[PDB]
């Protein structure tokens, strides 16, 4: 589809057997998701933006479906205020910016 | 242009007569630029990101050219980690997400 940017580009995702709403975010290298108790091993990470840094847990090779488009990659889990789909997954669903 | 997302969507912008590099950021409501001198009046404002809230200077109705496309809108100036072009200007240059 084509998503205009009058409003936040929120879409439904499926991850860890749960459906959630997330931003398609060209300004994020990586994908950051709200706190959720995913199984498996993880690595600590700190990530920074406006306001400073938050601590997250890095999970690798996580399956995630974005608007019916399947992807698999790294997801960072932590106290983010919003679910953020970053470029590591946006490339996998064929997403581009156009103007 | 059509911009793929294997790399950061960085573009050259012109504001206050000066060229800078900025990130096209669909996850940003607003445009936030690093500390700089800009002519005109401004108002103190607050903006929140992944890590909390920061104080910024709000410049309204500012001329800014983004990758060869003119926009006139609000620009926030403050301690952002990266110059980001948000939806308030992305809409003005006709930017959409497509997949
Ligand atoms: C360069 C950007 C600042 C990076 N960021 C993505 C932005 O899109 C961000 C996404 C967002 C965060 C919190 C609330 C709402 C949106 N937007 C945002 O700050 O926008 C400002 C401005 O306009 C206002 O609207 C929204 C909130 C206001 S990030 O999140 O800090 C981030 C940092 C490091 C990673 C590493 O890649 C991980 O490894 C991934 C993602």
């Amino acid at each position: 589809p084509q998503i205009t940017l009058w409003k936040r580009p929120l879409v439904t995702i499926k991850i860890g057997g749960q459906l959630k709403e997330a931003l398609l975010d060209t300004g994020a290298d990586d994908t950051v998701l709200e706190e959720m108790n995913l199984p498996g091993r993880w690595k600590p990470k700190m990530i920074g933006g406006i306001g400073g840094f938050i601590k997250v847990r890095q999970y690798d090779q996580i399956l995630i479906e974005i608007c019916g488009h399947k992807a698999i990659g790294t997801v960072l889990v932590g106290p983010t205020p919003v679910n953020i789909i970053g470029r590591n997954l946006l490339t996998q669903i064929g997403c581009t910016l156009n103007f």
